[PDB]
C-alpha cells in the first residue's frame, strides 16, 4: 500500500488512513521527552508537526519534511497520514571529499554539501593534502601556493592542475555546511602521502631531493617527513594554528595511511635519534611521531584521527581510527576494542566510492566493482552486539579523486551510493531492505532531478566521459 520514500529509512513509521495533500507546517516544537539529535513528524490532512528534542534533531525532521515535499509535488494524489519518530543508529555519517587529486571549486563543494545534507550526513571530512596537490593556505609558507598547489600534469595528459582554497573561503565552507547540519574535518595526511609537500619544502625530508616535482601520477610514494628536524614541528604548529581559526570542529585527521617507513630507517638523523630514544624499530619511532603532533594539536584544544593501518599499537586509546583496508573489517572492530581506541567504518569493499559501481566502468587497471546493491549490504558492525562493537562510531565513505576531474565525475562516483551509505549510517537494521532502498531510490531520482537538476540515473555506458586512456 502507499508509503513514504525517506533515505534514511526512519527507526519508526506508523502510517494511517488519511490522505494528506499539503505540508504546511502547522508546528515546530522542541521537546524535553526526544533526545537532541532525534524528532516526530506528524503528517495530518491540515498539514505537519514537528517535534524535536534539539536543533540537531530539528535539522534531521526538516530534512525528512522536505522529503517529504518532493514526494508530494509528484504526487498529486496525496501522501498518507502518519507519525515518523525518528533517530540515528550512528552519530558519525560522514563523506570525504579529496581536493588534493583534483581541486574542487567553491561553488561545487556547495552543491555536494547540499546533496549530502538532503540524507542526513552530518560529517564532511576534507583530504586537503596528498602527493598530487596541497589546497590549504598557511601564513609564513608560500611555497604551498607557489609549489605544492600546482602539477604539470594527469597521468601523461599534458594537462596541469592547480588549486589551492583562501581562508575566507574555507570559512565559508564551514558556515554553509553548520548551517546544514555538517562538521568539517580537515585532513592533513602525514608523515606519508607528501610529495607535494617535498617539491615545496624538501628540507623537511629525511632524503631531499630539490629537484621533486609534484605527482602526477598514482602509486605509492616513500617521502615522510623527518620528525628530527625543528622545521617540520614549527611547520606543523602553524598548519594546525589555521585549522584552529578556521575549523571550529577541533577534530584534525593526521592520515597515516600508506606510509612505508624505509626512509625512516635509512635516514642519518632518524637512525641516531631511535638509538637516544631506545626504540626498536620505525613503528615505535611511527608511534612516537602521531603523539608528539597529538601533544600539538592539544595545545589548541584539537584532538587526531587517523587511517588505521592494522598496528593497533601506534596510536593512544581514546583516540578514533578509520578501518578502511579491504578484508580487515572484523580484525579491526576487535583490535580496536582490545586498544581502547573508537572506530569510525570506511571499509572499501563497502565505503570507497572512488571504485565503479557498475562492472565494465572505468576501473583504471586495478580497482573491484562496488555495486549499489554491496553497498546496502554494509553493517558498520558486521553483525557483531554492543558489548563488542560499541566503540563503532559510525560510518564514512571516501570518495578519491586521483581520477575524479571535475564535480560532474564526482557526483556520478558518489550518488546513488552515498544514499546506501546514509542509509546504513542512520536506520536501525529493524527497518532496513535492499528491496524498501531499492523502491524508495527509484523514487529519488525525480526528487534529485526537481531539487538539484541532477540525474542519480546509473547504467555502464551514462558514466561521464575521461580523457584518459
Ligand atoms: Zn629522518
Amino acid at each position: 500500500t502507499a508509503q513514504y520514500s525517506i533515505i534514511p529509512e526512519p527507526s519508526r513509521t506508523e502510517l494511517r488512513q488519511e490522505t494528506a495533500k499539503t505540508l504546511q507546517l502547522l508546528s515546530d516544537q522542541e521537546v524535553p521527552t526526544l533526545e537532541t539529535d532525534a524528532y516526530r513528524l506528524t503528517v495530518t490532512p491540515q498539514g505537519a508537526h514537528l517535534a524535536s528534542g534539539g536543533r540537531e534533531g530539528r535539522i534531521y525532521g526538516l530534512a525528512t519534511l522536505r522529503q517529504l515535499r518532493d514526494q508530494l509535488a509528484g504526487q498529486p494524489e496525496g501522501i498518507p497520514c502518519g507519525v515518523i519518530t525518528d533517530k540515528p543508529r550512528y552519530p558519525w555519517r560522514g563523506l570525504m571529499v579529496d581536493p588534493a587529486r583534483h581541486f574542487i571549486p567553491a561553488a561545487d563543494l556547495k552543491k555536494f554539501v547540499d546533496m549530502m545534507a538532503y540524507y542526513k550526513f552530518n560529517r564532511l571530512h576534507l583530504h586537503l593534502t596528498d602527493n598530487q596537490g596541497w589546497r590549504l593556505p598557511v601564513p609564513g609558507y608560500p611555497k604551498l601556493k607557489s609549489v605544492a598547489s600546482r602539477r604539470e600534469e594527469s597521468f601523461g595528459d599534458g594537462i596541469p592542475h592547480e588549486g589551492m582554497y583562501t581562508k575566507q573561503e574555507l570559512k565559508e565552507l564551514v558556515a554553509y555546511c553548520a548551517a546544514r547540519g555538517i562538521d568539517v574535518i580537515p585532513e592533513i595526511d602525514m608523515p606519508g602521502h607528501n610529495q607535494a609537500l617535498h617539491a615545496a619544502y624538501p628540507e623537511f625530508f629525511c632524503f631531499p631531493k630539490p629537484d621533486m616535482n609534484v605527482r602526477t601520477t598514482a602509486g605509492n610514494s616513500k617521502e615522510l617527513v623527518c620528525p628530527q628536524k625543528p622545521e617540520v614541528w614549527k611547520f606543523y604548529a602553524s598548519v594546525f594554528n589555521e585549522l584552529k581559526d578556521i575549523f571550529p570542529s577541533g577534530i584534525v585527521h593526521l592520515g597515516g595511511d600508506e606510509a612505508p617507513t624505509e626512509l625512516w630507517e635509512k635516514c642519518p638523523l632518524c637512525r641516531e635519534a631511535r638509538t637516544r630514544a631506545a626504540m626498536k624499530d620505525e613503528q615505535e619511532q611511527m608511534k612516537a611521531f602521531f603523539a608528539k603532533t597529538a601533544a600539538l594539536l592539544a595545545k589548541n584544544g584539537q584532538t587526531p584521527q587517523f587511517w588505521y593501518e592494522g598496528n593497533a599499537g601506534i596510536y593512544h586509546p581514546g583516540e578514533t581510527v578509520y578501518a578502511w583496508r579491504q578484508g580487515q573489517a572484523l580484525q579491526s572492530i576487535e583490535k580496536t576494542k582490545k586498544a581502547g581506541l573508537n572506530l569510525i567504518m570506511a571499509s572499501s569493499e563497502y565505503c570507497y566510492l572512488d571504485f565503479p559501481q557498475i562492472q565494465g566502468q572505468r576501473n583504471w587497471g586495478w580497482m573491484k566493482t562496488t555495486t549499489l546493491q554491496k553497498c546496502y549490504d554494509l553493517d558498520p558492525a558486521f553483525g557483531k552486539p554492543e558489548k563488542e562493537a560499541g566503540h563503532i562510531r559510525g560510518v564514512h565513505a571516501p570518495v578519491w579523486a586521483e581520477r575524479l576531474p571535475d564535480l560532474n565525475h564526482l557526483l556520478y562516483r558518489a550518488y546513488p551510493r552515498a544514499c546506501a551509505i546514509a542509509e546504513a549510517g542512520w536506520s536501525p537494521m529493524g527497518v532496513r531492505s535492499w528491496e524498501n532502498f531499492r523502491r524508495k531510490l527509484a523514487d529519488h531520482r525525480q526528487f534529485i532531478l526537481k531539487r538539484f537538476n541532477y540525474d542519480m540515473e546509473r547504467t555502464q555506458g551514462n558514466e561521464p566521459a575521461f580523457r584518459w586512456e
